[PDB]
C-alpha cells in the first residue's frame, strides 16, 4: 500500500490553526466548505503526528501499544483519502464523510490507556530515569495535543452537520460549568468518603463589576479541566482532615481581565512539597500498576490548546492553588498545534 507515501506527502504541509472566529463562521459558510477543508487538513494533522511516531526509537516503536495506535492512525488516514477525488455537490459524498468521521473518532477512543500501557512497559523494560521522563513528556504532550485538535475538528463537523455551535458555546457561563463539575465531583466524593467540602465561587469582572462572566469556549474542555481539579482538591481536603472534624470549603475565583479569564481553585488539603509538583504533570511518574496518560497533564493540554495554561502552586502544610488561564477574547483563542520538523 501507499501509507508511507501519504505520510510523506501530507507531512510536508503545516497544520492550519483556526481561531474561535473561524470555528464560529463554519457553523453559520456551510457543509461543502467543511468537507473540502477537512479532507485536506485531517490528513495533514494525521500525517504530521504519524511521522513523529515513526521517529521514536525501535525499542519504543516495536512495542504492541505503539504498533496498535500507529495502525489506527494508518486506517483513519486511508478512510479520509477515499474522499479526496469525491464530488462535494453529491449529498451522498457528504453524509458518507460524516459517517467516516464518527468511525475514526470511535476507533481512537482508547488511545490514552493504550499509550499508558506503552509507558508502563517502557518503565519495566528500560527504566524510569530523568532523560526517559523528558522524552515521554515531550512526545505525549505533542501526541495528546495533536489528538485534542483532531477531535475538535471532527466534533465541529459531526455536531453542526447532522445557540451552541457544535462543541463551542459563544456565551459560556464560566461559574455554571464550575458548579456542574463541582456537583459531579461531590457525588463521587460523598460515595467514596463519608464527607465532601462545600463550594464557594467569587467572580471579579474587572471592567464590568457584578456583570456575570461569559466567554466563547468549548465547555466540555472547561468541564474536563474543572472536574479533574475538583477531584484532586476533594481527595486532599478529605484525607488531610479525616482526624479533624471541620472540612474547609473549596474556593473558586473567576477573574475577567483585559486579556485573561483566570479560574483559581484553592483548597486546604495540606499541600505538597515543591519537589513533588513536577511529578503530578509527568506521564511517567504518574503511571503505575484522584477519586476512588493522566488527568493533570491532559487537563493542562486542554488549557494550552487555545493559548491558555494550567499551573499548580502549593503551600506544604496548608493547601494548593490550581489556576486555569484562558484567553478572554475569541480573537486570541487560536489552536496551539505541535508542528513536525
Ligand atoms: C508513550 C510510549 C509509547 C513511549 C515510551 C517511551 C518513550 C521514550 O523514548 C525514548 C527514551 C529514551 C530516549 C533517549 C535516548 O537514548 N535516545 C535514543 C533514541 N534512539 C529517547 C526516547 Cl524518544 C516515548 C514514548
Ligand atoms: N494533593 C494536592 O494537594 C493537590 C494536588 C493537585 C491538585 O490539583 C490539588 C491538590 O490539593
Ligand atoms: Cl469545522
Amino acid at each position: 500500500g501507499s501509507a508511507p507515501k501519504y505520510i510523506e506527502h501530507f507531512s510536508k504541509f503545516s497544520p492550519s490553526p483556526l481561531s474561535m472566529k473561524q470555528f464560529l463562521d463554519f457553523g453559520s459558510a456551510c457543509e461543502k466548505t467543511s468537507f473540502t477543508f477537512l479532507r485536506q487538513e485531517l490528513p495533514v494533522r494525521l500525517a504530521n503526528i504519524m511521522k513523529e511516531i515513526n521517529l521514536l526509537p525501535d525499542r519504543v516503536l516495536s512495542t504492541p501499544s505503539v504498533q496498535l495506535v500507529q495502525s489506527w492512525y494508518v486506517q483513519s488516514l486511508l478512510d479520509i483519502m477515499e474522499f479526496l477525488d469525491k464530488d462535494p455537490e453529491d449529498h451522498r459524498t457528504l453524509s458518507q464523510f460524516t459517517d467516516a468521521l464518527v468511525t475514526i473518532r470511535n476507533r481512537h477512543n482508547d488511545v490514552v490507556p493504550t499509550m499508558a500501557q506503552g509507558v508502563l512497559e517502557y518503565k519495566d523494560t528500560y527504566g524510569d530515569d530523568p532523560v526517559s521522563n523528558q522524552n515521554i513528556q515531550y512526545f505525549l504532550d505533542r501526541f495528546y495535543l495533536s489528538r485534542i485538535s483532531i477531535r475538535m475538528l471532527i466534533n465541529q463537523h459531526t455536531l453542526i452537520f447532522d445557540k451552541h455551535i457544535g462543541s463551542i458555546d459563544p456565551n459560556c457561563n464560566v461559574s455554571e460549568v464550575v458548579k456542574d463539575a463541582y456537583d459531579m465531583a461531590k457525588l463521587l466524593c460523598d460515595k467514596y468518603y463519608m464527607a465532601s467540602p462545600d463550594l464557594e465561587i467569587q467572580e471579579i469582572n474587572a471592567a464590568n463589576s457584578k456583570q456575570p462572566i461569559h466567554m466563547v469556549y468549548v465547555p466540555s474542555h472547561l468541564y474536563h479541566m474543572l472536574f479533574e481539579l475538583f477531584k484532586n482538591a476533594m481527595r486532599a481536603t478529605v484525607e488531610s482532615h479525616e482526624s479533624s472534624l471541620i472540612l474547609p470549603p473549596i474556593k473558586v475565583m473567576v477573574a475577567l481581565g483585559e486579556e485573561d479569564l483566570s479560574i483559581k481553585m484553592s483548597d486546604r488539603g495540606g499541600g505538597v512539597p515543591l519537589r513533588k509538583i513536577e511529578r503530578l504533570f509527568s506521564y511517567m511518574y504518574s503511571t503505575a500498576p484522584p477519586l476512588a496518560g493522566y488527568g493533570l497533564p491532559i487537563s493542562r493540554l486542554y488549557a494550552k490548546y487555545f493559548q491558555g495554561d494550567l499551573q499548580l502552586f502549593s503551600m506544604e502544610g496548608f493547601g494548593t492553588d490550581a489556576v486555569i488561564y484562558l484567553k478572554a477574547l475569541s480573537t486570541d483563542s487560536v489552536e496551539r498545534l505541535p508542528v513536525y520538523n
